């Protein structure tokens, strides 16, 4: 899709899925030494999101963008120590209590990763198969 669409399907489908709160990440740029961030946002509580850096292969983010794998953590107490949590810092950032992150794919490359989180203790809202993954967030890949 065109870059001026990311904002508002990530807004879209946010509300859609019934999540707090979502987000995309991509490296910061094309330079060799390059961090990623989370570069959109959506119900989001603050800014301070825009200070995280992601060293590659790191926190939520890097590891999806590494394995190609999506991640779902339906609660970040029980789940995650405190070497985890540093790691992502979004989740401090933002007090998440329970995620999802699916790889975005370019030619069988991840080039981003969506970031679907929740507060206050309330659940995943569902735990999608692989088809529904393809078919509720397939919009962003090629
Ligand atoms: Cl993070």
């Amino acid at each position: 899709i065109e870059d001026r669409r990311f904002q508002e399907t990530l807004d879209k489908i946010r509300k859609e899925e019934g999540y707090d709160f979502a987000a995309i990440a991509f490296y910061e740029s094309n330079k060799p030494s390059s961090p990623i961030k989370w570069h959109y946002v959506s119900g989001n509580k603050n800014n301070r999101f825009k200070l995280i850096i992601l060293r590659k292969g790191r926190g939520l983010a890097g590891t999806v963008m590494k394995t190609g794998k999506r991640m779902v953590i339906a609660n970040v107490g029980l789940a995650l120590g405190p070497e985890e949590k540093i790691d992502a810092p979004i989740l401090l950032s933002e007090s998440l209590t329970a995620v999802l992150a699916v790889p975005l794919w370019y030619k069988n490359q991840v080039y981003g990763v969506l970031l679907f989180g929740q507060r206050d203790g309330r659940p995943l809202p569902k735990i999608f198969d692989n088809d529904d993954i393809q078919r509720k967030f397939g919009i962003f890949n090629d």
